[PDB]
């Protein structure tokens, strides 16, 4: 702690796709560092033994994150549970291959829809709520009610053949990022994105061993998937260092993904 | 020039053809020697258009967004002129809403229709056109198609109000290299345009008292971009068989403030 | 016809640099052909000459230090005296050698960083400040405009490769400064762009998802003529390049 | 903290610019987090002071960025000192403002290649000798044998008038970032770029009190002039955070320069 140093102690976080993957480690780091927390993800199972596992800090809500009505019982839920809200992490996302033109035809529209619903439309719709929640805080040090961040991806600059619709969606968050937080500005209500590289996810998991170590050895420096940890704590650094705002930051180990 | 690609005589497929930009395309290319197919989701405009252009035009009702509209806009573009080689994506919808409004947080159901006809509609034509264009024999330098997508200056400089316009544009942007790399397998190049302020439809509604300021916010030239300085780019676009991948501001160097 | 706003080639001058070879070369050629007036600059006098001389009387040729700031003034007063004006640059002059940072004999060389930084990026800003001031003069034309500066940088700038600090160094000033640029010089008219071109010709060409093939000079000189006859474009970087994204290694 | 948390302590830092601002609350930072520095800077009052101020842990080299025989003499101090070289930080730069076309001529050709020399030049300089003397560690925890970190500015994206020279040089260290990564990463080096908005530097303390006052107010949020040990807390992060790398991050309260 020196002068303009963000505290994270008893900060109330609100996280999506909080059951598993970077969501799960933010929501550890967290509950750790003396915050509450509440967990939101479209699986109960997962959820509830995260919140479970975390203790008496933590709570969980049945939510998808595309949903108005989920949206707002989730706002609610975290004011009943805490009072508050003054971050908001999402990580909720799914990352899925499909080509434009594939052996069967040209790319469903239905599968770029559903991507696009998830990874953009819940991405803004949390965030729309979880900022007028926000808004109602007092304002705190250096003027600040909240703090958002989100979850774009390396494809928003790097696509590979396949993700049209991946990009599309994280590129689509990625660009919100300056029109939300020129507006926020008023509340000061900063706004942040994250765009990670290869991380041991629970997809990435999936896969054989051989897979990803090849994986982990594409990224120049550390040669290795990113631990979900790592993103937690760029999140942390986001809430402690007020002079983050507007930005997009490549978490990535110098990754360049190539075509193929 | 020997690798110059020759604009006569190919088909292009235009969304958004009725007005703006997309009129203005089709204009150009009609007078270059090409073919246009017109998409728009207006009728009258869109018949207006085709008529006054002549044999060279034809016109099809479409909603850039739906499935079964796209097909059928394909169709009528291959039974009419036997092929397709240039789709040009001008449809968009620019509205301005703030997250925290009046009437509370910004409703859900209009950044979803702003993200449907500008990004969703955007992908299904070129899903599709690209499906088309790939049945075509390679041309000069193996090239079967061009792929043209409308972003805008919103993709980076986002304004107050902007949220949902600049994710459906900054979307739009982040395809264009997934999009060129798998396409190149095809001969298939794509680019796209971004915008700065043009003389719209919504634009020429305007005071010109207001007209007037938005045009000395550009550095220079300090006016409003004319709908055919944006077609003489399109043009260039489809000649330059070196531009794939790409997004290209057209904007007078404008970078926009919040407000 | 030609629509309204669109800013007619012929007559217009143009100052080259690197002119004696490759994309400058090209540049000329396809001004000359459009016609245009050039005037080649290149710090080698036979290429140059004999460009000139192939080009005929709407050419000139004036030796060149493209760094040098007296070299500078004399190729804009050469400039001058044959045509009367300028009314477009266009900077290729340019190194682009590899050197890693840690090398089998040491560290990268200060000097070799020096100089390709003084080549592609004083170079590049010394003929932009003196062309630009030159331009300043000119009557008010089409749309109010004076002048067009067009700069080369590099896919270099953007995905630099394993040996390329000072190439993409050099070629990334030159990008940054096209906004900061062109917000100034919009006050006297005058538009300022930049082009970041792929790999071009002087197998090699398989890197390049399409075309897959080494670009051809005449297609940097198309784009060049279509922003000097393109009034929206300025103070933007375009990438010309294939889809080409350079790997690393 | 996590496994694959890089620990600060113990770790040797080399400096520029160090007497004053940025680099001044990086020399602050990493001696009170219990790392040892080597400030290096060209004016002797002030270096000398600093290092006197921070004590034991703290040495100071009178140093031209720009020469290579200054930057040697540097690395050999900081060798001699503390064994070994971990991390570089490039503070060191000029932010002059003169017009392409003035009321008295064109811009000098002198000035800029200063601006050039100082701010790009300078930081290529002591990145290729720091850069040379870290491979020669061992390989440290996940094998990383070093950390440099350059400063760019947010001139690099959304350049003023009157910033054609300071733009091209901090628009030239920002694209070096990738490539340097690139190749360092098989020494397990990791380089990174950091891009301030307005700070309160020397040159905005030199501004009287109004002026000040209103840049502080042109930035979104937090509207105010950032805190040089904000910059700090970034570095450190950086220096912690193994997963990033060849990145530049914007650091400017969601500023974006206007042309005036």
């Amino acid at each position: 702690h020196h002068h303009h140093h963000m505290q994270i102690e008893n900060r109330v976080f609100l996280i999506t796709g909080a059951g598993s993957g970077l969501g799960a480690a933010v929501s550890k780091m967290a509950v750790e560092a003396g915050a509450k927390v509440v967990l939101l993800d479209v699986n109960a199972e997962a959820g509830e033994a995260g919140a479970k596992a975390l203790g008496a800090s933590a709570r969980f809500q049945r939510t998808d994150v595309a949903s108005d009505t989920d949206g707002k019982a989730a706002i609610a839920a975290a004011i009943e549970a805490f009072s508050r809200i003054d971050v908001l992490v999402n990580c909720a996302g799914v990352a899925p291959g499909e080509k434009v033109l594939g052996r069967e035809g040209a790319h469903k529209l239905e599968t770029f829809t559903r991507t696009i619903s998830i990874n953009l439309i819940g991405t803004f719709n949390m965030l729309r709520l979880a900022a007028e929640a926000m808004a109602k805080n007092e304002p705190g040090q250096g003027g600040e009610r909240g703090v958002i961040i989100n979850t774009a991806s390396v494809a928003a600059f790097d696509g590979q053949i396949g993700q049209a619709a991946y990009s599309a969606s994280k590129g689509g968050v990625a660009a919100m990022t300056l029109p939300v937080a020129r507006e926020l500005a008023r509340h000061g209500i900063r706004v942040m994105t994250i765009a990670p590289g290869i991380f041991k996810t629970p997809m990435m998991a999936g896969m054989p061993q051989e897979v990803q170590d090849a994986l982990g050895a594409s990224v120049p420096f550390p040669p290795r998937l990113g631990e979900p940890a790592e993103y937690a704590a760029l999140v942390r650094h986001i809430v402690e260092n007020q002079m983050l705002n507007g930005e997009v930051i490549r978490l990535d180990g110098a990754l360049r993904m190539a075509a193929k």
